[PDB]
């Protein structure tokens, strides 16, 4: 309830100036499997965290913004390179949006099948986005954690929100598993997770790609699930 349609994609209001889309792709014999991103209103322009599995969802997503939001889409920042993040950056740039990934995201979405982003985010030693690499990113703030669901995953908070998104890095306070592939770094998951959460300490909502948002206790979950894999 609350929740709005455009076509095949769900919006969901998290504060003011943030609504979050989920698109799903079919798994034949599995259902639906979500994957959610963000939409950012920061004055007179939309920020975008990550695309939809495919271009036409992606597209589905542009238009809902022109409908509901009214205000052009000035970049979008992507969060890693499969799918899920970057399935639908043809779409993007085909409509005028400048984007930005992680270099080793742009470099390893050739070999993925995907399309790379406009322009490459680097990071101090710290993890803290250099801010040269992020220009006009407003209440963004680009965090990359460490290796954990993948070598290139980043995290992003909302200044003047209690929100951060962790991406596919973090994982529901109720899972089962980590859900940790071949390119999960299971020897530094935990301390990646535990750095997320202390990158953006006063977020209270946290927002993943494949669970709706949760608390801390998600940040705290998935460090203690990623401890068992060492
Ligand atoms: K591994
Ligand atoms: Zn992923
Ligand atoms: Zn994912």
């Amino acid at each position: 309830t609350g929740d709005q349609r455009f076509g095949d994609l769900v919006f969901r209001q998290l504060a003011p100036n943030v609504w979050q889309h989920t698109s799903y792709l079919d798994m034949p014999g599995f259902g639906a499997v979500a994957s959610n991103g963000l939409i950012v209103r920061d004055g007179g322009r939309v920020l975008l965290v990550d695309t939809a599995w495919t271009d036409d969802q992606t597209a589905q997503i542009l238009n809902w913004i022109k409908q509901e939001i009214n205000l052009p889409v000035a970049l979008a920042v992507v969060t890693h390179a499969h799918q899920d993040k970057m399935g639908g950056m043809d779409a993007l740039h085909a409509a005028g949006i400048a984007t930005y990934a992680n270099a080793l995201s742009n470099q390893l979405a050739p070999q993925e099948g995907l399309v790379a982003a406009q322009h490459s985010l680097t990071f101090a030693a710290n993890g803290w986005v250099e801010p040269a690499t992020a220009p006009n990113f407003g209440p963004l703030k680009v965090f990359y954690p460490g290796p954990g669901h993948t070598s290139d995953n980043i995290t992003v908070g909302i200044d003047g929100t209690d929100i951060a998104f962790g991406g596919c890095l973090i994982k529901d306070s109720k899972a089962k598993s980590l859900g940790n592939l071949g390119d999960a770094d299971t020897e530094h998951y935990a301390a990646s997770a535990r750095a997320f959460g202390a990158a953006f300490p006063k977020a209270s909502m946290i927002v993943m790609s494949h669970s709706a948002p949760d608390s801390r206790a998600a940040i705290t979950h998935t460090a203690r699930m990623a401890d068992k894999l060492r």
